[PDB]
């Protein structure tokens, strides 16, 4: 069925949780061996999020290259993704690693630092100019370089340096703030409108590394977004964008990380970005 008619059908049938059962039901079962051993209990924020071993990003690191974090490759849209979960205090130092060797131009992050007043992820860039922060395990250096403070969003430019190397890099961070603390907003405008700049300064596209995408657990939020820019793409790309079918894009994109979108009002917000989205295009 289209979109946008699919829609209406389930809302005026209510059942949205069926749909999102089907989807769990039929989802890639991977094995994710080298997050379960031991070494690594403290390199992981939540028991049953895990990476499979087959997607998910080494470290090039000899000791232990092991990372919470998946690569999500679409193949007809031309567009990947690294899903990961919010750096923990034991692992700031391997996520910025991770965006030095995989090249990436921007970080897109879906959580405050703070969230129902629990710590949802290290506080891992730093706050102010003169304050820069060294990682000493796998030595580099973070300087923040500008702020621009938004109604919805923040957009800081920061520097990254190899030490080792002396080479630096401009790395963009994309912190969208206004997510509620329960269930998801009641309009996509401000969400859209933040994808469209992530879209603008040039980190999802091909000349750079895959944009690094997270959340807390880097599956809810960060599925949202993986998926709702998916989907648009290819109703730009192909001859009959009424084809586009976004459980069929979703289930492609579980094949590469387990639970992407955790709830049923999660997967009708991003059926509500696409259809709104889709009119903007044109
Ligand atoms: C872009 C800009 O205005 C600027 C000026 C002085 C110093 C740094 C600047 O931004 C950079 C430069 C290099 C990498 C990342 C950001």
């Amino acid at each position: 069925m289209e979109m946008e008619k699919e829609f209406e059908q389930i809302d005026k049938s209510g059942s949205w949780a069926a749909i999102y059962q089907d989807i769990r039901h039929e989802a890639s079962d991977f094995p994710s061996r080298v997050a379960k051993l031991p070494k690594n209990k403290n390199r992981n924020r939540y028991r049953d999020v895990s990476p499979f071993d087959h997607s998910r990003i080494k470290l090039h690191q000899e000791d232990n290259d092991y990372i919470n974090a998946s690569l999500i490759k679409m193949e007809e849209a031309q567009r990947s993704y690294i899903l990961t979960q919010g750096p923990l205090p034991n692992t700031v130092g391997h996520f910025w690693e991770m965006v030095w060797e995989q090249k990436s131009r921007g970080v897109v992050m879906l959580n405050r630092v703070m969230e129902k007043g629990s710590l949802k992820c290290a506080q891992y860039w730093p706050q102010k100019e003169e304050k820069e922060m060294i990682f000493e395990d796998t030595n580099l250096k973070l300087t923040l370089i500008s702020e621009d403070i938004k109604s919805y969003y923040t957009v800081r430019q920061l520097e990254l340096e190899n030490l080792t190397t002396q080479e630096t890099r401009e790395i963009l961070h994309f912190h969208y703030t206004t997510w509620p603390d329960f269930g998801v907003p009641e309009s996509p405008a401000s969400f859209l409108n933040f994808l469209f700049k992530v879209r603008e300064s040039g980190s999802l596209s091909p000349e750079h590394g895959p944009v690094v995408v997270h959340c807390s657990a880097g599956i809810g939020r960060s599925g949202t977004f993986c998926l709702a820019d998916t989907c648009l793409l290819l109703m730009d790309k192909r001859k009959d964008p009424s084809s586009v079918d976004i459980k069929k894009v979703l289930l492609e994109m579980r094949k590469f990380r387990m639970g992407l979108i955790q709830t049923a009002d999660q997967l009708r917000f991003s059926y509500l970005a696409v259809i709104e989205g889709a009119k903007f295009i044109m």
